[PDB]
């Protein structure tokens, strides 16, 4: 399940750099960035492989990708953050 909606502008700012690199096609930092999420866990909602993409939210200070991520979904504005590596997700609204 996802936890609920959260506003972009209450997500640490690097979730907003994410996003514009994802609404530009990169160049990401991370090998990692664009891969197929496979939604192993079925936490988010069923869908085929290859809806879901994960893409890295930089952990100031960190010397690894850390624990944040967004996940695209194909869907218009479909985008869900992690802070906790995988655990819980929030879609990300953009509007506020």
């Amino acid at each position: 399940d996802v936890s609920g909606t959260v506003c972009l502008s209450a997500l640490p700012p690097e979730a907003t750099d994410t996003l514009n690199l994802i609404a530009s096609d990169g160049p990401f930092p991370y090998s990692q960035d664009g891969v197929v999420f496979q939604n192993r866990e079925s936490v988010l909602p069923t869908q085929s492989y290859g809806y879901y993409h994960e893409y890295t939210v930089i952990t100031p200070g960190a010397r690894t990708r850390g624990t944040r991520r967004i996940i695209c979904g194909e869907a218009t504005q479909e985008d869900y953050y992690t802070g906790d590596h995988y655990a819980t997700f929030s879609l990300i609204d953009q509007t506020c």
